[PDB]
């Protein structure tokens, strides 16, 4: 059940929403997320329609980045675009990926300033994490408990989540938290051991592409993925960013009272291993930018480098 489940669950969270988009220069809405619209502020076929040009839901201007981005070698390397809609000129961050039937566009709201405080956002976030990587190559070596406490706590100062946690995997595949930066009001999880079926090894598996998943809001109502009815299995949602989580680990996570998470592989040789999650919990609902989730990612592959010398060194 769960990998086909995960990878094609028709289901996005709804701070956000997703288009799928023909990869042919035509542009053609292939799917889209029930809010999509709603999302757009766009309250003779309405513009988010099955084969309707997806740019004309976006500023002439905007259309212009989706050409370029569409047509570049490597799609990534735009990532993230800022657009903006058509009738409400409301900013996104929008994000894209290739797929077998196209390209995912997943567009998560910016919050409005002019662009120079956004360009700020971005830029001490990406300096932020260059900071913090070099912090942590000025560490002493043969030390990975400090290391591990030292991430924990610059990716606290990063993200602003109440908890930020280091996951090891044991042999055995069960989970400890061997390090942890908390706001000093909450329990510690610190030193607890987990079962390995909280993690299934789909998930595990997953993270070694998708490296950085973030839960907005755990209660919220996963939205639907409408889509052409010549596609005959759901969309593959496997690399959004805005993909909502299994019923089951949303129901593990109000359990735990994790409202939000940002989760992040620790990846080593062996041969690539997953080591460990850089888990980050918020007691209410969170979902910071992209440019910021971005700098994590890269402060997590150098984390990981670090981390796979000091082991490879014992070994
Ligand atoms: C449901 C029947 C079973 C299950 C499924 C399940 N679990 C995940 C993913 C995760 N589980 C995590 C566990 C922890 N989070 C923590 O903070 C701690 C401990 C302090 C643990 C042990 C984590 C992390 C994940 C990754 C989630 C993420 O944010 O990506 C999944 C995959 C969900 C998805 O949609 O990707 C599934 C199906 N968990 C259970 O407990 C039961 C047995």
């Amino acid at each position: 059940a769960y990998l086909s489940r995960i990878q094609r669950g028709g289901h996005i969270q709804p701070f956000g929403c997703t288009l799928a988009v023909a990869d042919d220069s035509s542009f053609r809405l292939l799917a889209f997320s029930e809010n999509a619209a709603d999302l757009l502020d766009l309250s003779a076929p309405p513009p988010v329609s099955l084969g309707a040009d997806a740019r004309l839901l976006f500023s002439p201007s905007s259309a212009v980045l989706l050409e370029r981005a569409f047509a570049a070698r490597e799609i990534s390397l735009l990532n993230p675009l800022w657009i903006h809609s058509r009738v409400s000129s409301k900013p996104f961050y929008a994000i894209l990926h290739r797929i077998d039937v196209g390209v995912v566009i997943d567009l998560e709201p910016a919050r409005t300033e002019d662009p120079a405080l956004s360009i700020a956002g971005a830029v001490q976030s990406q300096k932020l994490a260059v900071r913090a990587i070099s912090r942590l190559q000025a560490l002493p070596g043969g030390d990975i408990k400090l290391l591990c406490d030292t991430v924990v706590e610059h990716v606290r100062e990063l993200t602003g989540y109440d908890r930020v946690m280091v996951y090891r995997f044991h042999e055995d595949e069960h989970g400890e938290v061997v390090a942890e930066s908390r706001r000093d009001n909450l329990e510690p999880y610190l030193g607890l051991h987990y079962p390995a079926t909280d993690i299934p090894q789909a998930s595990r598996f997953l993270f070694r592409q998708n490296r950085v998943r973030m839960i907005a809001d755990c209660h919220a109502t996963p939205v639907r993925v409408i889509q052409d009815p010549g596609m005959s299995q759901p969309l593959c949602l496997v690399g959004s960013t805005l993909r909502a989580p299994h019923g089951c680990h949303a129901q593990y996570m109000a359990n735990m009272g994790s409202i939000a998470s940002l989760v992040m592989a620790v990846i080593i040789s062996s041969a690539m291993k997953l080591w460990g999650l850089v888990v980050c919990h918020h007691t209410s609902p969170r979902c910071i930018p992209f440019p910021l989730r971005y700098a994590c990612e890269f402060l997590m592959q150098a984390f990981g480098l670090q981390l796979n010398m000091e082991l490879q060194l014992a070994h």
